[PDB]
């Protein structure tokens, strides 16, 4: 059974959570929920931390008062199918191996499935740590309450004497670096500086070795993720969104000043010996476009490669966590104004970007995003009841298994089937432009090799190379993004139309090379 | 947004509540989520309340925190059928009517509904307030969250300026008391003393005016019924409960001095202007047996007679809120120990006992309550979740809604479909020996006009009479109870046997004598 | 495991066995399956019962070989409400006990 | 529950029979390439040699009905060696393919 403290002896040092705390809606939640602060009282001083208090970072911490919330959010979708790779005739990316060759997504890349599952499933996939950690048992792979309560209650270790990235099976990779878990846990909220810069009152950063820091790693998706703990208000912890949205003033809504000043963000900081370390993004709205944009974006989180030289980014370059913040006609700008870029292709050799489920970018601009639609609005909608106290659902998920909310509700002129074939033309139509923008794509891969091996010069491959880039950026977008053109289905098939123009005037500059070689 | 309140201060001078809230699990709680006590404070002395402070008795107060327990509350069971008349060929008790003859149960009396409609069923009934209340319109009897909201935001009163209980409609009585509303709610849990005596402190009490006391109450089965507001542990409030369990020294199983022991209840007792005004009892376990029988039992709640002279015995008796807390075969013993019955049979004319709803007495000695079940288990299980945090279901029904959980946990050897089957046995058969019972005891009412007209002295009417005590009683018990025999079905079985013995017998005595001064 | 008799030693006396059995379709069916009769066949004669031979009587006998039948014939109708009285509202004859008084029933 | 689980392991499993079959395609295809650019037999012979070990680490499985469910951590070593193999003569063609050229 807790205790409560005396809240007036913490606010004599702590300010900001004092006026956060008092205002708020958690003004009557004691300390004692979350900090175990005893020895910390007794030993701190105005500006020493002394003892360091304890801080429940567990979901559990809030599901005492709101269990709706909770378990709404720990349900696993039977449904969404686990560990089903993307690289397969039956899934999103028919020709991903030839495309990503000379890329870490090449030992694997599975669909998503629920968001409990988050921080052991990037723990397990094959590209992350070489295969070091595994699920128990193949049993445990259902266990979403188990995952949440905590990863290393659900997994093993297959060396816990080293702490060094390398393979345990052939076939994987170890492409796992700190910035990733920023999008899995903020466990370590307290233990990283502002952007994972290195800080003396970090324990963590860009540069640690990602085992030890797996290994301190717990829970995912917290509840503190969008709302703080102190006010209960809606907030952001993510560094780079609000690297993005406030240092590089770039706005919630970069295509709206207006709505950005309606729905923006105020940067809120903490300070180590009197010395910025952390920060928070205050929401103006409880808006979920931006709560979700903390993970649901294009983004750097790894290292890679200049454009102008040639050169290694690493991960202690502020470059290795970099929310690019530009939709798919701004990315290539937004790329060459970091001077950055991901990998070189194995086949043509081009320099070529990474792309990562763009959601939050391609929503900007669509229908629903002009109309004042957020991701809550189809993806956690609010309950619906004949009897009783209507709360938010939190299992973030298809509007599929919960039409009438998501959808029906705002278009009362359909019913569920009218709505559902609605949303299969739109993933119909994109997907069928998804594969051929793949057939056009890797018939110019295909080209390279003999056009090498006809002779053709280094310039007619370097014109190819620079078309692959584009012809990459304009096909990728949309296998990383998750709608299948559902969030923007005019943006998509403009962009996939581009792909396959990309690509085909490759082919025909190499076919042309190829053959003035044989003549 | 609620402000916390200076708990110790308040402890200056309640010292019982300090003792229950620092060392429960609502430690950390503030008093400012349940009491308005501002200018209390600035007033009071601790001899002296100064200004009353407010009492939230809203189940929303609870329903912040614990949203899971409430939704699972207020939630309404469409499939148990509102307003369904038992006096019907297709209901509990075919020849009611002619059986309850004199009783105001004659005018409406219904099978039960969802908890929700608790208060507001009360005060519509056509037993009750003369019809003085109705639903603001026939739409609003689906409306379970609006009558928990409170009764006056679906009810109309049809005389407002008017206080007196009377007649709004021909076919209507006004049974109700103020004794009644102790089984509805506890909204007036701070302004009725221990069993409804007069006390200066009480705003309420048996002697009322009922229709006045009922425009006072909103809520129905408020959450602190069962649980501590301070403490949150397990608790009844009921004063008549109390004062069979504890004052009256019968324990909490009067068949079982080693239970009475280890689930006992422990009377706390609040003061007002330093005399004895309220008291809850302490329960020594969470016993789901004991909180239900707060309301499911049979009990005095009413005027009736004495066995002795005839006399009357007003709602001013203590005898008006009295808690039998006698098994069937016990209840006549019980009655002659307190010297009371509650209605004259219209046709008769025998003094006759009225039953209700006998469930905790039932339930004592059968082979579930032997074996350490209680009424949770089938009615208010937990809820099984593959992924979740388990809580108590408290949507009191059925346990035919989730019989996994309230039976077949348990029961490994059976299908859902046979235990249905067993449940069915039981009610087929006890019904059918309801049914029997019916038919012998209106066989002998309807010989009582015939042995009057021919003639038959009043010394054979009245041995008659006295047989009619004893085949009503051994027969209503198990129309009043609601599990047609599943909660004892060995019992039911008994008494109900004994009630056709029992009207067999009389229809004897009177066709014997009618036959004799026909010779 | 059973072990087969001699039929055609107990059609020595049974006939009326032999005549219904060597003719139908359990022909093939040693009595074995359904009698025990060690101690008969050594103290009968065609007179005399001598030692009275067990027979079963149990459905398992006949379960063995048809298997179909007999789990079609155990199955349990939940739909067929049990226990439930017939002089009542609801069943087959509302006023049963005023036109039956004097019966069992 | 149940489902989930074997789904688990068929769609892993499944996963890497098709990332099998893209590299033992891959490899195939090389060997006319290697041909007509007068790669050694002796170069072939190896190529051929890995290739018998690419084929059984991968046929198993397609061979095989559970889709990995009836052993799923032997299916993941075995299709693993496949890919392993595959992408060993792929380097040996396309390194002989590209001494031809130069
Ligand atoms: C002044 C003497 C203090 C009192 C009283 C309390 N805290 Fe404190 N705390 C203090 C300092 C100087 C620091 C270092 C950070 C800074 O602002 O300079 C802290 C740190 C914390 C933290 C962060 C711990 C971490 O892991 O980084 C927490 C959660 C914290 N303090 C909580 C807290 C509570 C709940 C208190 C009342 C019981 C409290 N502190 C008292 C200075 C002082
Ligand atoms: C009980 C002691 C609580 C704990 C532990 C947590 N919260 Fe809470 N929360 C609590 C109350 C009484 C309220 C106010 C309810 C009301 O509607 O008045 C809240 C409110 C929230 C809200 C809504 C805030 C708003 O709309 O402005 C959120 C988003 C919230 N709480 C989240 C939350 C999280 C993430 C917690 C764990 C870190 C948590 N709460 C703990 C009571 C309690
Ligand atoms: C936030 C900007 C993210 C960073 C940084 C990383 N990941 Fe991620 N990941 C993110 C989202 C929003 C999703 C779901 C949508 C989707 O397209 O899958 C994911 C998903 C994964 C998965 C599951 C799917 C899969 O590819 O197998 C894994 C295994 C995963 N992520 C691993 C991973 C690693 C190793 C990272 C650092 C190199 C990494 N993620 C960063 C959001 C974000
Ligand atoms: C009892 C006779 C079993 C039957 C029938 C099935 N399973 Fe099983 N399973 C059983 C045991 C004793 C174990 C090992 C348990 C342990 O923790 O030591 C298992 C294992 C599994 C696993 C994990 C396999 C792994 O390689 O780690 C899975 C995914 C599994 N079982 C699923 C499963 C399914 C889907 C079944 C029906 C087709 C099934 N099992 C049958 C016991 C028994
Ligand atoms: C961002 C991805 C979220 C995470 C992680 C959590 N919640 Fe949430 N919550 C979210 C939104 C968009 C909303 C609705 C805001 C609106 O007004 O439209 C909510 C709401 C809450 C509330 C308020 C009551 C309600 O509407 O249900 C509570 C109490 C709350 N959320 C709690 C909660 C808990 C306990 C979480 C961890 C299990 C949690 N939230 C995570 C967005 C996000
Ligand atoms: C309704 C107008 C939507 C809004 C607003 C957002 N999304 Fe969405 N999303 C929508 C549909 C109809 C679909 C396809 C669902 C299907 O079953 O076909 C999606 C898909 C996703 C996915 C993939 C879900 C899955 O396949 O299981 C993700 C990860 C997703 N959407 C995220 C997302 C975010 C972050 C949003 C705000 C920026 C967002 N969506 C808005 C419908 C709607
Ligand atoms: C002594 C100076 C007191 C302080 C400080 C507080 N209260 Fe009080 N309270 C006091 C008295 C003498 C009485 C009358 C009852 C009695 O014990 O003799 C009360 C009564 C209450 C009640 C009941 C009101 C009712 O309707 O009957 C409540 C709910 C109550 N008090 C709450 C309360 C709270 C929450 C306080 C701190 C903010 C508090 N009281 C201070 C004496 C004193
Ligand atoms: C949030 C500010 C709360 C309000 C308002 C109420 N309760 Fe509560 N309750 C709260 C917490 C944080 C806990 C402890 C949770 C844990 O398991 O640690 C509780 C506990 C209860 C319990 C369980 C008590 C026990 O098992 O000993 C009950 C029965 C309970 N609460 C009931 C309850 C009622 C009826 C309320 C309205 C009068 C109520 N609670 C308010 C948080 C909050
Ligand atoms: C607790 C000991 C009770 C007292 C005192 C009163 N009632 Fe009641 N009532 C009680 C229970 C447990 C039930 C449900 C079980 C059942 O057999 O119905 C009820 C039900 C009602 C109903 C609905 C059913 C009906 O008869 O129409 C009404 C209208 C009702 N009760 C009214 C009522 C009146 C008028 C009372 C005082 C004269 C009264 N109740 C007292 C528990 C208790
Ligand atoms: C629109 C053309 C209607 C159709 C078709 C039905 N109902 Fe209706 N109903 C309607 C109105 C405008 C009103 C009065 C509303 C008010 O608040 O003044 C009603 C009323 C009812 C009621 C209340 C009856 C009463 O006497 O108080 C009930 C129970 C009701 N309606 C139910 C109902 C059902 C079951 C229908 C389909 C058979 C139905 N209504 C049709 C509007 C219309
Ligand atoms: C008596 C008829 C009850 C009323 C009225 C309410 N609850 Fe209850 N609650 C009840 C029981 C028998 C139990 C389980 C005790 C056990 O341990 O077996 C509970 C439990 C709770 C809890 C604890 C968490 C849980 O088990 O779910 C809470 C927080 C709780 N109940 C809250 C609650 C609220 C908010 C109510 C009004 C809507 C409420 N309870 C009414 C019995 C009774
Ligand atoms: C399981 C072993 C049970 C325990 C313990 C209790 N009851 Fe029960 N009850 C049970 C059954 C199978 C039934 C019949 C349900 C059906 O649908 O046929 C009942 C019935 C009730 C009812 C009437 C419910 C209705 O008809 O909707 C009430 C009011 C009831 N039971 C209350 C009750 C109480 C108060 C108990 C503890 C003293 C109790 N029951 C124990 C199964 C079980
Ligand atoms: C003549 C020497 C006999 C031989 C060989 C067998 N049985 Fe017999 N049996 C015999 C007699 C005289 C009687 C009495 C009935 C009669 O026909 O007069 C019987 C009786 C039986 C019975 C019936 C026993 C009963 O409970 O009534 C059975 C089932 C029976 N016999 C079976 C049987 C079998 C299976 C034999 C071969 C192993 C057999 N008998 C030999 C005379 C003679
Ligand atoms: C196996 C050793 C058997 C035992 C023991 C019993 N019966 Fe049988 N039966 C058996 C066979 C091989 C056949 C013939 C199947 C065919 O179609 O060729 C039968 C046949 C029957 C029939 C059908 C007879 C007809 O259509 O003429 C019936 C009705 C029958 N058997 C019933 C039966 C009963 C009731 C048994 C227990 C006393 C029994 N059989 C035993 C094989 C075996
Ligand atoms: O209040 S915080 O800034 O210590
Ligand atoms: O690797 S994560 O970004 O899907
Ligand atoms: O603490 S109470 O008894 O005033
Ligand atoms: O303790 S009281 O008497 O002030
Ligand atoms: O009148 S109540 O007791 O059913
Ligand atoms: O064959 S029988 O009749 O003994
Ligand atoms: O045939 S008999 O009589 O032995
Ligand atoms: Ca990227
Ligand atoms: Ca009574």
């Amino acid at each position: 059974n807790l205790k409560p403290v005396d809240a007036m002896q913490c606010f004599d040092c702590h300010t900001q959570i004092e006026d956060m705390h008092t205002v708020g809606k958690h003004a009557t939640v004691n300390c004692v929920h979350c900090h175990d602060a005893t020895e910390h009282v007794e030993t701190a001083s105005s500006r020493r931390m002394g003892e360091r208090p304890v801080t429940r970072m567990d979901l559990e911490a809030c599901a005492t008062c709101h269990t709706a919330q909770f378990n709404s959010f720990v349900e696993v979708r039977h449904e969404s199918h686990p560990r089903l790779e993307k690289a397969t005739p039956t899934s999103r990316s028919p020709m991903f191996d030839k495309l990503i060759a000379g890329h870490g997504f090449a030992f694997e890349h599975a669909e998503p499935r629920s968001h409990a599952f988050m921080l052991v499933d990037h723990f397990v996939v094959d590209r992350a740590y070489g295969g070091r950690f595994q699920f128990k048992n193949w049993q445990k792979v259902t266990d979403g309450m188990g995952a949440v309560r905590g990863a290393w209650t659900v997994l093993t270790d297959a060396d816990p004497e080293s702490s060094d990235q390398r393979r345990f099976l052939s076939q994987t990779a170890t492409a796992a670096n700190p910035v990733c878990l920023n999008c899995k846990t903020q466990d370590h909220i307290l233990d990283w500086a502002y952007m994972g810069d290195e800080h003396e009152a970090a324990k963590w950063s860009r540069t640690s070795e990602v085992v030890e820091f797996a290994r301190d790693l717990n829970h995912p998706l917290n509840c503190f993720m969008c709302h703080d703990p102190h006010s209960a208000g809606p907030r952001v912890v993510r560094d780079g969104l609000i690297n993005a949205v406030v240092d590089r003033g770039l706005g919630t809504y970069p295509h709206d000043p207006v709505k950005s000043e309606q729905q923006g963000m105020t940067k809120v900081t903490f300070q180590r010996g009197r010395e910025d370390f952390r920060a928070i993004g205050l929401l103006d709205t409880a808006d979920s476009n931006v709560m979700c944009a903390q993970c649901h974006v294009e983004y750097n989180c790894n290292p890679g490669y200049q454009l102008s030289d040639g050169s290694r980014v690493g991960m202690d370059d502020r470059r290795a966590n970099h929310f690019f913040w530009a939709n798919v006609f701004d990315y290539k700008e937004a790329a060459q104004e970091i001077d950055f870029f991901d990998f070189r292709h194995a086949t043509t050799g081009a320099a070529l970007p990474k792309l990562q489920h763009p959601e939050a970018e391609t929503f900007w601009g669509s229908v629903h995003e002009r109309n004042g639609v957020a991701c809550a609005d189809c993806h956690m909608p609010k309950v619906q009841l004949e009897n009783g106290k209507v709360y938010t659902s939190h299992s973030q998920r298809t509007p599929r298994d919960m039409m009438g909310q998501a959808c029906l509700n705002c278009h009362a002129e359909w019913t569920e089937d009218q709505a559902l074939y609605a949303i299969d033309y739109i993933k119909n139509y994109t997907h069928g432009k998804i594969v051929k923008s793949e057939y056009w794509l890797a018939k110019m891969i295909d080209l390279f090799p003999v056009a090498k091996r006809a002779g053709v010069s280094e310039d007619v491959l370097n014109q190819a190379r620079e078309l692959h880039y584009d012809a990459h950026l304009y096909w990728e977008w949309w296998t990383a993004e998750n709608s299948v053109g559902f969030h923007n289905p005019d943006q998509a098939r403009e962009s996939l139309m581009t792909s396959i123009s990309k690509s085909k005037e490759a082919v025909s500059l190499l076919n042309d090379a190829i053959d003035a070689q044989v003549a």
